[PDB]
């Protein structure tokens, strides 16, 4: 039988949950696999939906609703009958216990209605003909089960029926679980892959040691040097790189300590922070040559330039490249003075600060680029010093706000809008189930405002200008200090498999992590070899 060996998140226990709303704490095969959604958007093509579990969806030229016709036929894991109840359900439990709401939907989803067992019509709050796209990131749970369960916010569902292609827990130990075929797969004559096979790693020092050993067939970490170190040791050994999002420092606008927060909330500290980066040598070091210089302050791209407004790019470009001498002189102008002969600047008011810069452990490429930039910021006058918390409490610190610095990447979408929501707009800042980009805590409602607007008319231009607008105010403020746009890391063994996306076969994004609901479509192109 077909085992696929796949590696979507770090572990150092595999704990059993197969909870799809749980993101923080579940286990990285449930969504997609498990939980099959209404749609795919291939947002490397263009946000072109696949339809899977839902036929069609129809705005109304209100914008203020959208109905999902569900595709009839289509079984749970248990024999029972998928239908809009289930759907309807899954909004319900989302709009009554909204620590399960990981993408804003609440915002969007007044709420849910069902015309037949196979029609659902959503009403909306305000105009967004990207709405059909928001609702695809919930997932659809067996209402034939999950209605007596007492607290679905800790259900752990160690026993998943889904409506995915593998919903049975063939194995499961601390260190490896395998994940089998759905008996009753809608879709079983497409799929040719048996098992999905998950081996418990910790950092990208143990996954190296897997992989340039062939022991892996899907895969998406940072490799240290891909060409000598694991394109060498098999022809079989194979990868592609498309372009992914931002990757930036983010700062925290309400950190509680007095000293910090007067650096971080003034607007020249920032921008001398950025200048202070050298961000090619960070790509050619800490990613050996695995991405683009980002130097605009409004963290655009360079894949978005059709999108920019190049006076507002050219304004504050300065202001994100490498001048250590600018920095320095920047730093002096500000009033960020060494007054107590360490040689490291102090604020305004007179107080020595080091800036604490946080990485998620294992994460070697980040951790690099965290460590070169300590170095960076030295030489300018600004003390920081790196740390590198397990992903939880790394996640746990930028939602409490009781962080500094943090380095992160962003989602990359098929539009600017995905990066900008989700890296600025201040409504998801709040809620228990919320992730971390936007968790800076700089609130402006004249931001929120054009965000939510992006998506009220259909017409390029005024989008396109609220594109402008958008830009305009986040790079006048620099509220991040953004460093480059990143890779979609993906590296992929033909020696058990064949029927791989790659750049001579570019059907989406190839990734195996959570949240690129896309690789579903991909699994069901492999089958294996002989
Ligand atoms: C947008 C986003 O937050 N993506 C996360 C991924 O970055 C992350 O993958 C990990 O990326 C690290 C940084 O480049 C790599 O060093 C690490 O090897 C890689 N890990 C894996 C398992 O691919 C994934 C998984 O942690 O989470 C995404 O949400
Ligand atoms: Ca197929
Ligand atoms: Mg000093």
């Amino acid at each position: 039988r077909s085992e696929l060996t796949i590696h979507p998140k770090e572990f150092t226990t595999f704990v059993r949950n197969f909870n799809p709303f749980l993101g923080a704490t579940n286990l990285h095969t449930t969504t997609d696999f498990i939980y099959e959604p209404l749609v795919v958007f291939n947002e490397m093509h263009g946000n072109t939906p696949v339809f899977r579990l839902a036929e069609n969806f129809q705005m109304s030229d209100d914008l203020m609703s959208v109905t999902f016709d569900i595709r009839k036929g289509v079984k749970w894991s248990d024999g029972e009958a998928f239908t809009a109840d289930d759907v309807v359900y899954s909004f319900n439990l989302v709009k009554e216990k909204p620590e399960l709401d990981q993408s804003g939907i609440n915002s969007w989803v007044t709420g849910v209605e069902k015309v037949n067992d196979y029609q659902v019509k959503f009403r909306l709050s305000e105009a967004n003909s990207n709405v059909p796209y928001e609702i695809a990131k919930v997932p659809v749970v067996p209402k034939h089960v999950w209605s007596k369960v007492k607290d679905p916010s800790t259900f752990t569902n160690e026993n998943p029926v889904g409506s995915g292609p593998f919903t049975v827990i063939d194995t499961f130990t601390p260190q490896l679980y395998i994940q089998c075929e759905n008996p009753n797969y809608w879709d079983a004559a497409n799929l040719d892959v048996d098992c999905l096979r998950v081996p418990q790693i910790a950092n990208n020092d143990q996954f190296l040691g897997k992989v340039v050993n062939g022991e892996m067939d899907w895969t998406s970490s940072f490799v240290p040097d891909i060409d000598r170190t694991y394109a060498a040791a098999s022809p079989k050994h194979h990868y592609w790189y498309p372009p992914a999002g931002t990757q930036a420092f983010v700062v925290n606008f309400k950190n509680p300590d007095a000293a910090k927060n007067e650096a971080l909330t003034n607007v020249d500290f920032r921008r001398a922070f950025s200048m202070a980066l050298d961000r090619q040598t960070i790509i050619d070091i800490a990613f050996y040559g695995g991405g683009t210089v980002n130097d605009f302050a409004s963290g655009l791209g360079y894949a978005f330039e059709a999108w920019s407004d190049e006076k507002t790019h050219d304004k504050f470009k300065a202001y994100n490249s490498y001048n250590a001498e600018g920095a320095k002189k920047l730093l002096a102008k500000a009033g960020f003075k060494d007054v107590n002969k360490d040689g490291f600047v102090d604020t305004p008011s007179g107080k020595s600060f080091e800036l604490l810069i946080q990485s998620p452990n294992g994460w070697t490429d980040f951790n690099n680029t965290v460590q070169l930039a300590v170095e960076q910021l030295a030489e300018v006058g600004i003390k920081a010093r790196a740390r590198t918390p397990d992903f939880s409490v790394y996640n746990q610190a930028m939602l409490e706000g009781t962080y500094d610095v943090a380095y992160t990447a962003y989602f990359h979408g098929a539009d600017p809008y995905t990066y900008w929501n989700s890296a600025y707009n201040s409504a998801l800042q709040s809620g228990d189930g919320m992730p971390r980009f936007a968790m800076h805590f700089y609130k402006n409602e004249k931001l929120d405002g054009l965000l939510n607007s992006f998506y009220k008319t259909a017409d390029k231009q005024e989008q396109l200008e609220i594109a402008h607008g958008i830009q305009q105010i986040i790079a006048q403020d620099q509220v991040t200090i953004p460093v480059l746009s990143g890779a979609y890391m993906y590296q992929y063994n033909t020696t058990r498999f064949t029927g791989w996306w790659n750049e001579e076969n570019p059907k989406g994004r190839p990734n195996i992590w959570a949240g690129i609901p896309e690789r579903l479509l991909h699994v069901l192109d492999l089958k294996p070899v002989k």
